[PDB]
DNA sequence: ACTGGGAAATTCCAGTGAT
DNA sequence: ATCACTGGAATTTCCCAGT
């Protein structure tokens, strides 16, 4: 048998909670969780059905795959990992209440040492391995399976890892969000001079992103023109036509080059440069 | 009676005071009229003496009753948090070139505040029981005390004196108002104009813009919702002294801080007449 | 009793200006 | 070149508001 992600966890928004934050993470949901219904991590086993446990941890996002400092909280969790029985009647598990604790960087060594002396390696990677550094802000879930054989002793099935889960205090890795813009509109011609307030961003990796129907342009501005990440000053691309005859909607967006994300499109419209 | 004058203060605003995690020496602190092509450090003379002797430089409240801060100085010349040199023999003007401020943490309050007393650094000899009550931590003066000889060489303790007093830039409430930048510097005389303006981080319960003339001022209308992230803000033009404005006038924006009544530098905003 | 989010407090670090 | 220093960014802690 194996196990297979039929609702791998949303990578982005979720915030990890400090110890020092006495309160416990919030929930991990589904990738297609929407405000208005709440998904969860869930994971179907083709093979089997019948009794059996599942444990969940955390692993790193880069392939050695060895644990994560960081701890899985939550009901049923201790010592960082997840651990209950899976229901017998159903082959399809879901997890509504896992959430991610970071540990600190000076707290990294004991945290590491808890993982190992909870035998909590799900890839049984060399201890050798496990002094590399470590991103904290992205974590991967990390399904361990045990099934019953047919004489009913426990059968481990090959863990199976989720896409990575990204710390939203993390710009590189964050959504992009435009809060205001003081423009909407501007000439044909371009060079239209926009002030856009957003949530945090690298200024190194940034750019302002207008698309139409099989046309794109950038905003122009420097590094210099991002100030303090929360604000981007640039000028406004030339559109395709030169030469409008009537105003025409385009989609403005931030975009983030590393890994192509978007944000949610605002409304600009190009005007005909007639004075 | 030999005494101690302040030839050179300190600059108030500008410099931030530095943890130990930043490492051994916290800058230098400033003098009044330092700039990029002229630096300027703190300064005394000693009036009425000259020959062999000392001076220490220690930190010192703000306010009245000036008990030891719990701040460190330090830099050549420094240990206990306090600066001890000999004074130089020949000349009677003294400056001190690697005077740094290095914060303690909260934590370690009452630690340093015990290290103050065991050290004898009490210049004005306050008693223990006023050494508890609240201190700012964004705020210190220089206290210099010097001793000089008598003419068989024993020591004359001359008066303390106080410098003006230093603020930490670092600290939101007690750093520096600056506007970096603005979408427009014109408008109506009426007012209601939109202005997107850029700024270091201010707190936006404790901020507002400042509109000045002579013998006039206003205020930009705008909620804290309108500071973005403590370094943006979207606001309103309050309207001109007179509403039937002939011709345009040059008025100055500037940032303030009720709570302390600070100004960021004047940025000149005219006033049109109304079409 | 728990959740969403802003900001103060502390730490880190890339790129300078003084030598 | 070295490295003290400058100022932006990242990390960690704290706190408010609302159900």
């Amino acid at each position: 048998p194996y196990v297979e992600i039929i609702e791998q966890p949303k990578q982005r928004g979720m915030r990890f909670r400090y110890k020092c934050e006495g309160r416990s993470a919030g929930s991990i949901p589904g990738e297609r969780s929407t405000d208005t219904t709440k998904t969860h991590p869930t994971i179907k086993i083709n093979g089997y059905t019948g009794p059996g446990t599942v444990r969940i941890s955390l692993v790193t996002k880069d392939p050695p795959h060895r644990p994560h400092p960081h701890e899985l909280v939550g009901k049923d969790c201790r010592d960082g990992y997840y651990e209950a029985d899976l229901c017998p009647d159903r082959s399809i598990h879901s997890f509504q209440n896992l959430g991610i604790q970071c540990v600190k960087k000076r707290d990294l060594e004991q945290a590491i040492s808890q993982r190992i002396q909870t035998n909590n390696n799900p890839f049984h990677v060399p201890i050798e391995e496990q002094r590399g550094d470590y991103d904290l802000n992205a974590v991967r879930l990390c399904f361990q399976v045990t099934v019953r054989d047919p004489a009913g002793r426990p059968l481990l099935l090959t863990p199976v890892l989720s896409h990575p889960i990204f710390d939203n205090r993390a710009p590189n890795t964050a959504e992009l969000k435009i809060c205001r813009v003081n423009r909407n509109s501007g000439s044909c011609l371009g060079g239209d001079e926009i002030f856009l307030l957003c949530d945090k961003v690298q200024k190194e990796d940034i750019e302002v992103y207008f698309t139409g129907p099989g046309w794109e342009a950038r905003g122009s501005f420097s590094q210099a023109d991002v100030h303090r990440q929360v604000a981007i000053v640039f000028r406004t691309p030339p559109y395709a036509d030169p030469s409008l005859q009537a105003p025409v909607r385009v989609s403005m967006q931030l975009r983030r080059p590393s890994d192509r994300e978007l944000s949610e499109p605002m409304e600009f419209q190009y005007l005909p440069d007639t004075d």
